[PDB]
């Protein structure tokens, strides 16, 4: 549930914090609020984390390490750029389904946090997934899977935005799973970028 | 530049306020900040607006009245659902190009403000444009322009999100106009929802 943690007590507390951060906002949530939510003294919460910033650092690193490990496995296991693009696209929806709070915290806070040295990895990961997308789009154009005159930066931003921003409306209690939503978004994107 | 105002002094001040709200955030901006920006006393700014909330009310009403008047003209002047959908889609990009601050303020604040009686029109307009999109998608499916099994609510949210969220990255100083970006986003959406 919390990407990059295990079922340890720390992991339990980070899950509770992530839910609070996602619901209330990071800057609206204190260590005291989290401790109250857990039924513990603040001092006991401070036996697991040095600060709230450290909690958010553990949440975002865990999420990004999980997501980029998925991306690595997808890139390595797919046989051509069309398959690869399909799997990379669906991973956004896997993230929304299973790590919803982390996705929301990323989208609400990562751009702001990225100027702090503690969060220098947010820009590193941003560049890395952009290069990943540009490379699969270029290879798909070069081999004739995708339409030849597509502007790959534009299509990258289209894909990034389309898929990830669905976290703002997707409700896990609703009738469709995130995978079903992703499949339908994918069908549209593929109709629009494949050749023929 | 400010949708729904004219080049009056009020209009000049609302433009300055909109830019500040979009840049700094509404709750981070005071009437004093705006007055300082304009070179006037707060008391003189209070000869044009009763409060900051009234400024935001004038900005969002002006924007929405402008946008929904565009939508009305597009619906009435297009000859079939495919043409109509093309024109409605491009209007998002016209809004981003020419009323950028208003779009940003909407996306940053309208959901929060909508629970206040002053902003009861935000939900009215939300329902209205959703019905507009669902109706054009249904008619296009019924007449064979669009793929027959599309989930129209899903495609509505896909279209709404795709296009409007590009305000978060689009820079007016950049090489592409918003119209060029819109045209390319449209080509992808049409490849993905048209029949054949
Ligand atoms: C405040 C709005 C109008 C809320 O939209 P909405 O009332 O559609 O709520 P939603 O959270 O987007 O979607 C909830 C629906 O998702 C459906 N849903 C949930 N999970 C499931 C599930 N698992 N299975 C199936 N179904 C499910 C759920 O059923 C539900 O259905 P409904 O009651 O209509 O039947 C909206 O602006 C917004 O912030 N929406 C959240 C999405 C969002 O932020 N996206 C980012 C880009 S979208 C955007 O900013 C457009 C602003 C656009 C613009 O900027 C200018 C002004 C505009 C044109 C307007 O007047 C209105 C729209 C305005
Ligand atoms: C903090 C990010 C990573 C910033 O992205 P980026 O560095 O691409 O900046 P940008 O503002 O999106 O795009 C700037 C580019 O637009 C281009 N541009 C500007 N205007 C023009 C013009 N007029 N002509 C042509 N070109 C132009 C401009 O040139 C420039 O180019 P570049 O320096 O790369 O060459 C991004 O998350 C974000 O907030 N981006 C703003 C768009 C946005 O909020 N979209 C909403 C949904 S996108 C989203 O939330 C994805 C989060 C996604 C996710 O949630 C989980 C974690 C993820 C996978 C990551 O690690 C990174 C992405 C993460
Ligand atoms: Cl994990
Ligand atoms: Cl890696
Ligand atoms: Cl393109
Ligand atoms: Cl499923
Ligand atoms: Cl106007
Ligand atoms: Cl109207
Ligand atoms: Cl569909
Ligand atoms: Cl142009």
């Amino acid at each position: 549930r919390v990407a990059g943690q295990v079922n340890s007590r720390r992991g339990e507390l980070l899950e509770l914090a992530a839910a609070m951060f996602a619901e209330r906002g990071l800057r609206a949530t204190t260590v005291r609020d989290i401790a109250d939510g857990a039924g513990i003294l603040s001092g006991s919460l401070y036996h697991h984390f040095a600060s709230k910033e450290e909690m958010v650092d553990e949440l975002l690193r865990g999420f990004l390490d999980w997501l980029f490990a998925r991306y690595r496995d997808i890139v390595d296991s797919t046989a051509n750029p069309l398959e690869r693009l399909q799997g990379l696209f669906m991973a956004s929806f896997e993230a929304i389904e299973h790590h919803h709070a982390q996705v929301v915290i990323y989208q609400d806070e990562a751009q702001r946090l990225a100027s702090q040295p503690r969060f220098s990895y947010i820009e590193d990961r941003n560049k890395q997934q952009r290069k990943m997308w540009v490379d699969v789009l270029n290879q798909g154009i070069e081999e004739g899977y995708f339409r030849p005159d597509l502007d790959v930066d534009l299509v990258y931003r289209f894909i990034r935005d389309t898929t990830w921003v669905s976290v703002r409306w997707y409700r896990p209690g609703g009738p469709l799973t995130a995978q079903q939503v992703g499949q339908q978004y994918l069908a549209i994107v593929l109709g629009g970028i494949t050749k023929e």
